[PDB]
């Protein structure tokens, strides 16, 4: 339940935000960290080729030593807010391994970590156990040449470079529930009740409770209220055989692709869940977010 | 999955809403399909001497082959005549493990009663015969210290003003720690079938009763901020008043008798082990969505 | 307060949707009742040019006394809740009373029902009947130009051919009352607390009411509630100088202009109502509109 | 939009919040104030009578020359010391024409005492003497046809349960025209002053004071369509029980004395014309927004 290491591991696949300055003397402290006790680093080809590290020779000494980017990675960091465990979950399309995550600013949900002594917490994790959440990620499948993602927060079908309201029709096992007009809808996971799904007007769903969102945006009638669903069913989103100015779909704020007539969006709960760290366990952990992020009931 | 029946159904227990004319025709109905095939029924011990019934002939001699149901496992299937509070009363009456039940809607349409009373004489022998589907909806068991009581709940419990006046203020810890203190009106926890409940007047989300979680909503909270949120099934909440406030708490279970909370009461919410087989019509998805279009109107346009 | 005629209406402009089929019966009818008493009617070049309107030679005979287009004194719209809002556009200045039809969808804007519709005109034309001012916004665009638009339901901020946020500032007199985050902002008359505000969770504004509505479209803090202000309060919308992905601004659901750093959106009460003709008066027509088009309490 | 005193201010009417300590010192130098520039001091009957007003003899020099108000054209000035409970107590004392009210705040940020205690000096001469600015605040006349009762309410009305239960389904009309049938936990007719008050905990949108109208909102309704609207300030609600439903309901006004409403009862809702005159410190628009950001935390981000 809280950290099964099979082997010890050593391999660790360290992801930077890119393009931040304010990241460049931590991650030389972790790496230098990762390389003393003989662990094997990796690091993507476009961090490794960073001018502002190329540039310092310094860290250069254990710059030789980094392995370029399965099975092979066993141990994930992630430096940064929100985003780079999103990359990091791009990356890994398959099973991922246990993934924690340093805030260096901003507390965020999928950062717990704090950067300060990270010595002891980076060995502990090594050695000890600590806490996992099996967060989970929904398969997405296009269908046209079919093609497979994985999501994470949320997969939003919505307007574009044309602005229209769009209606789209939603079946759930085959079941046409409904029709949604407005600015779009959101399937969302528990991950992302706190992302643009809360948005809005959701409400936000523990990462151990299996179910999947769909939340309107702005939806033309006063009465359709965010709904859930249970994890194991087959939602099939497709623009409704009677509207023009076709949709746009996005995947986590990434590649937005038109779906037009005859497009399909097959979305399911993927059996490849992805594992957060958590400093002291997933319920306190997940309430601080919620006070320190968006404010949950400060008063 | 869908039923697996062992020592085919003999003894089925009816529950009647009372106090409705409406129902005595229907009553009178099933009770004669159930007498007509060999099948054991169990009638409450306060719809028997029911006026109306007590002095209906033609049916005297249906009465004395009914059996008097006591506060186990004499019951093996629960019928309901009425909408979205037979339900809550059954519910009410088995703080165990609870047979399956059916409900039959004679006019209100609700959330608790997928079968139409229309042709009742297929739906009845596929049930006991053939394979339905059913839907384990989850129950809370809530714990009351003061004394314990120990009653389950299945829509919702609402922590509120009630007699007292004003301002009620309680703390909620959730596996000790403390998540919240909640102000304004009270504070509701949902299961998944409540959540089409009193739950869903106070602005909170739609839940499928497959989906394990907790419900924690607001009524009326003072705090912009304070959105409904749900919760795993397998932790253990604890609400009791904060030791600050006076103008102590009023809880209510699924709509039933009133407890006063004041300092040093707790309230402890966890998901029962025993909850209730609910036989749906063609499957959870489609009869919940359905449920969802004719009730409460939830997309309609 | 319901009708002051200093002299007897001459002059009807009647707005078609065009690009319907359904409405050209209804729109002979009406242009035959209208000429048959004596009363100059006004109709756009672009609409006395369809093919349909060209090839029907039985209606030609009036068709020649169609006098194409200040000289307006009467607006009778044909359509549904988009024909008021061009007739509004075509008029910049003081608009005349306009009294709508609705051939088949009741929703605000359009009261009178076309069975019947001798009656309702000359009782309208000769007799007095009941009004609203609905309130307009006018909305001055400065560049890095002018544009002095008028707003009948609402002027929405948010992104459009760009991607991101586009965090915004907004100032009321002069003082930064908020900047808002999300996918943008709404800033709505009281006619358009029933249009795209309302799918935003804003409450429902009478006509009657002098107020401007502003109201996000899903902001990232969960306690961004909208709000509504005096009427006579000049705001001014520009992006603040920290964000880049320069937003976009459109007006009653039309043309949409990118707004960038310098720019800046005025927003005040207009000076020039449109004064629409309500059957039996303000406030059953509202509320019967309430429960017959957003599906209101009535359950 | 300025307070023009035409003669010059003479007569001030002291509000405290009473059974609290912390006010003690900010009254007696408020007071020595009052008195110091030889302008008449009114203090309530109740409130010159507690033991550590009548413990200090060091205050007495002053006590004596406190004049006392009786239930009225003597009081030409207010000053509440307190948090948004002050200012409706004096809402509640003058039903007729309200002199101008300036309210501190010793703690509490709050939404109707914008004025800071510290340096209040020169805040206190600038009112009297200068011309600050001057919100009027919209109030509701509401007459209770049983006997008729005519209260003035600031914050809101509030139509609900109370020692009774459940849903007490309740008609308003509009004008003469029935516009809507509410359930669920009640509803609650605000000025645009109580936007910010209870109406803003049931999800309704804030408004400004100077913008005229009557918001109805809903508590908890069972319907998923009933959100929050407003109404012109001319207009006439009506509200009473429909001739179907038991379980009377319940009628609070700002937060005092509820009474019951049954079959026959009418509840008449107006807009007042003795508006409540808000003394603010700079202008209402950025003493508005700066409340809604310190108080309920409007766009903290």
């Amino acid at each position: 339940q809280r950290l099964t290491w099979n082997k010890s591991p050593k391999s660790v696949l360290v992801i930077k935000k890119m393009r931040d300055a304010s990241l460049l003397q931590p991650f030389k402290e972790l790496c230098t960290h990762l390389m003393e006790e003989n662990m094997i680093v990796y690091v993507e080809k476009k961090v490794l080729e960073d001018p502002a590290i190329a540039s310092d020779e310094s860290f250069g000494a254990v710059k030789k030593k980094f392995c370029t980017f399965s099975n092979q990675i066993d141990f994930i960091i992630c430096l940064g807010g929100d985003g780079t465990l999103l990359y990091a979950s791009s990356l890994f399309q398959g099973s991922v391994p246990p993934v924690m995550a340093f805030h260096l600013g901003s507390l965020g949900f999928l950062t717990p970590f704090s950067f300060e002594n990270f010595q002891s917490q980076v060995t502990q994790v090594i050695e000890g156990n600590a806490a996992v959440v099996l967060r989970s990620r929904l398969k997405v499948r296009v269908v046209k040449q079919a093609m497979q993602y994985q999501v994470l927060n949320e997969v939003v079908i919505d307007r574009g470079p044309s602005s229209y309201l769009s209606n789209v029709d939603v079946y759930l096992d085959g079941h046409l529930i409904t029709t949604v007009q407005g600015d779009g809808v959101i399937v969302s996971t528990p991950t992302g009740s706190t992302a643009y799904a809360a948005a809005a007007g959701a409400s936000m769903i523990h990462p151990n409770v299996p179910a999947i969102m769909i939340t309107p945006i702005c939806p033309h009638s006063l009465s359709f209220r965010p709904i859930v669903v249970p994890a194991g069913v087959e939602l099939k989103i497709m623009l409704s055989p009677e509207a023009r100015n076709t949709a746009w779909v996005s995947f986590d704020g990434r590649k937005r692709q038109e779906i037009r007539h005859g497009d399909s969006i097959s979305i399911t709960t993927s059996c490849y869940p992805l594992p957060s760290i958590c400093v002291r366990d997933p319920v306190s952990d997940w309430f601080e977010s919620l006070a320190q992020c968006l404010h949950w009931n400060v008063r």
